């Protein structure tokens, strides 16, 4: 049967996420839900904050945070995408595009695996960063995270876990939608038997959650807004602090 195929796809992927990101959600879960050793610091306040730093500008200095974590991501997401089928024989301009653009969409997927309604884990889980602590911030940085939590809170109401994950974010990647792609039909061709390894995983998974699959899908409309909005708060920063610096590799990303 063909069925037999997809598992070992599902499996292959599976493996191949555990391999190339340090921080699942198994884990994160097991940190947030806790456990005496994986217990975080916890961030609230400046001086907590402070504080944050021995164990572990403002709301400047925790923008950087997340421009070097973002960064990291992507480098992790660009050695998980060398590991779908196909992927790698297609042509390289696509693959940068593909790259371009389901970079943001995975970043804020596996996101919400670090965060509950309170807040969101940071520095690979040593530490937790409140919610409140980040709304708090100087704006425009103080409405920088808020829109990530929202989708948070309900993508983690799916209660999806890693080898859902793995599957998901391949489809993400392989979208035949995307600006400016040379030939979508080998890249439809990929998506087409992911989802076929998704729609029976989630069954399999979850054979009691109703249409998990068809809401996943919806999921993915929750996540472009999320990047647009995003891109034009980052458009904000660069004139009204046109003395901070971004990384080159999000920069070359962001042109869309
Ligand atoms: C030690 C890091 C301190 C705080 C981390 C808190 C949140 C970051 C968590 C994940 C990072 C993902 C997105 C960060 C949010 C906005 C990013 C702003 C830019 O700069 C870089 C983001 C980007 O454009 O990719």
């Amino acid at each position: 049967p063909e069925s037999a195929d997809l598992r070992a796809l599902a499996k292959h992927l599976y493996d191949s996420y555990i391999k190339s990101f340090p921080l699942t959600k198994a884990k994160a879960r097991a940190i947030l839900t806790g456990t005496t050793d994986k217990s975080p610091f916890v961030i609230y306040d400046m001086n907590s904050l402070m504080m944050g730093e021995d164990k572990i500008e403002v709301a400047i200095r925790i923008f950087q945070g997340c421009q070097f974590r973002s960064v990291e991501a992507v480098q992790e997401i660009t050695e998980y995408a060398k590991s779908i089928p196909g992927f790698v024989n297609l042509d390289l301009n696509d693959q940068v595009t593909l790259l371009k653009y389901g970079v943001h969409e995975i970043i804020y997927t596996m996101l919400a695996s670090l965060m509950n309604k309170d807040g969101v884990l940071i520095s690979e889980g040593q530490g937790f960063m409140t919610r409140e602590f980040l709304k708090s911030l100087r704006k425009p940085f103080g409405d920088f995270m808020e829109p990530k939590f929202e989708f948070a809170v309900k993508f983690n109401a799916l209660e999806l876990d890693d080898s859902d994950l793995a599957i998901f974010i391949a489809v993400i990647i392989l979208s035949g939608d995307r600006p400016g792609l040379l030939n979508v039909k080998p890249i439809e061709d990929i998506q087409d038997n992911l989802l076929q390894a998704l729609e029976l995983q989630l069954k399999l998974n979850h054979p009691e959650s109703s249409q998990l699959f068809a809401k996943l899908l919806q999921k993915m409309t929750d996540l472009r807004q999320i990047v647009t909005e995003h891109v034009q708060l980052l458009q904000v920063i660069k004139k009204t602090e046109t003395d901070m610096s971004l990384h080159p590799l999000l920069q070359e990303i962001y042109k869309d």
